């Protein structure tokens, strides 16, 4: 006898398990057990993944309900699971989204300057260099301090909350609450700090004193800062880190992008499509009985949308494991989600990765792993797949 199939399948972000294609072919919606012991429906085809993400009756907010089957334990207050809904209800969606585009004057130049400086320091120190801890993550952290309008020197401590905040744990995490409360206090102080006049926090600080927003809670204003820093930094840093592995392991593509950097956006779009950064399916709770393929999902059941199930589906992306810069549907992947909860930072995430890769290929055209790929240490029980260190030479 065997137990019910358990998720996640593997924390390795450098290869997709053969099991994904087998599940997609035979049972594209199938029952699994999560790390909490709850049962859930794992959805692994493009068609069914899009169906779930485009049907709001599969609710993100309701995953936080007491007594629901859980993918993992909450690391934020339950109301924060509805973060974007709360922002929209407060009338703040347009302002938040405008503050996090890559189009602000000097922002892309700041990204280039920061990437080039980080790479120069690695070259000066000499190989081996750690492209996660000393390139991709500091670049993400610096970018988000700039976007938020907060001091660069405050970034590292905020960043160090993230190895706990984005855990995917069976049980509540005491350190997550300690860091959350402290980071909220920091952002509340930022709102009261007269020097904070630019970026997202500068804009929220002004809106907070605008009579049209007098009803919006100070709790929400501080939460926007903590959540956008955390989600943005963990997502951009982890994506860039694993995209760099994908690129390093494809010297032909690395050389092509080095020779023709105008192909970098199309390359990054494929790197997004094949990216394994999300360690768990996206969770949703059914609020009605809904037919998904061969399964009638019942009200109150947990559904997990496996992004790499959709993104490696050969019925949507022929030869799905291959990076093709001339696909007819290149942005139709689900790396940024789909539907109501589509990532509001997608343009900034694209630009972070494009500029980081452009700078790396210019400064380190001979970049290669400095250890055998199997020697990378993949973080476990985390909401992202990332190597703890990414040792390279050039
Ligand atoms: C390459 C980088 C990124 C990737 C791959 C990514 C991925 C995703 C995905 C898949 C979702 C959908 C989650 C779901 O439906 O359950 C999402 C939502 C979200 N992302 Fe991103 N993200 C990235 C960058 C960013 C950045 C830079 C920010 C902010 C500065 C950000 C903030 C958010 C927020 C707040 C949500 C929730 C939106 C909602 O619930 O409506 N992300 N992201
Ligand atoms: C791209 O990753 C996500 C992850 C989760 C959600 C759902 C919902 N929306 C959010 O805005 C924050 C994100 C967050 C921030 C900080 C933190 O310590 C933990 C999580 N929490 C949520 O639960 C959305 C996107």
């Amino acid at each position: 006898a065997t137990v019910l199939l358990e998720v996640p399948f593997s924390a390795r972000g450098d290869r997709i398990p053969d099991a994904v294609a087998e599940l997609r072919t035979r049972e594209p919606i199938r029952k699994v057990r999560t790390i909490t012991g709850a049962e859930a429906w794992l959805v692994s085809s493009y068609a069914l993944c899009t169906q779930v993400l485009e049907d709001r009756r599969f609710s993100m907010k309701e995953t936080a309900a007491a007594g629901a089957p859980r993918l993992n334990a909450l690391t934020v207050p339950p109301e924060v699971v509805n973060n974007m809904g709360n922002i929209a209800d407060a009338g703040l969606r347009k302002a938040v989204m405008k503050a996090i585009t890559p189009k602000a004057p000097g922002l892309e130049q700041f990204l280039r300057d920061t990437a080039n400086s980080l790479l120069d320091n690695l070259i000066t120190e000499g190989a081996p260099a750690d492209l996660r801890n000393d390139f991709a993550d500091p670049l993400a952290t610096a970018l988000h301090c700039k976007v938020l309008g907060i001091p660069q020197e405050d970034g590292p401590k905020l960043f160090r909350s993230l190895s706990i905040a984005f855990m995917s744990s069976a049980d509540p995490i005491p350190a997550a609450k300690i860091n959350w409360d402290r980071d909220i206090e920091y952002m509340a102080g930022i709102l009261e700090n007269p020097n904070i006049t630019t970026g997202l926090m500068g804009e929220l600080s002004r809106l907070r004193k605008d009579p049209a927003y007098s009803h919006v809670s100070d709790e929400l204003f501080a939460t926007i800062g903590v959540t956008f820093f955390g989600a943005g930094v963990i997502s951009t840093g982890s994506f860039l880190t694993t995209a760099l592995i994908s690129l390093i392991q494809r010297p032909q593509l690395r050389n092509l992008l080095h020779e023709k950097p105008e192909l970098i956006p199309a390359g990054v779009e494929e790197l997004l499509r094949i990216n394994l950064s999300f360690a768990d399916g996206l969770p949703r709770l059914a609020t009605a009985d809904i037919q998904v393929g061969d399964v009638l999902v019942r009200k109150g059941e947990l559904v997990l949308v496996l992004l790499e199930g959709a993104n490696f589906d050969p019925e949507h992306f022929p030869n799905p494991g291959s990076i093709e810069l001339d696909r007819p549907n290149p942005t139709s992947h689900l790396a940024f989600g789909r539907g109501q909860h589509f990532c509001p930072g997608s343009a900034l995430g694209r630009r972070h990765a494009q500029i980081g890769i452009e700078a790396l290929l210019k400064k380190m055209p001979g970049v290669d792993l400095a250890v055998p790929i199997d020697q990378l240490v993949w973080r476990t029980r985390f909401q992202r797949r990332i190597p703890e260190r990414l040792p390279v030479l050039w």
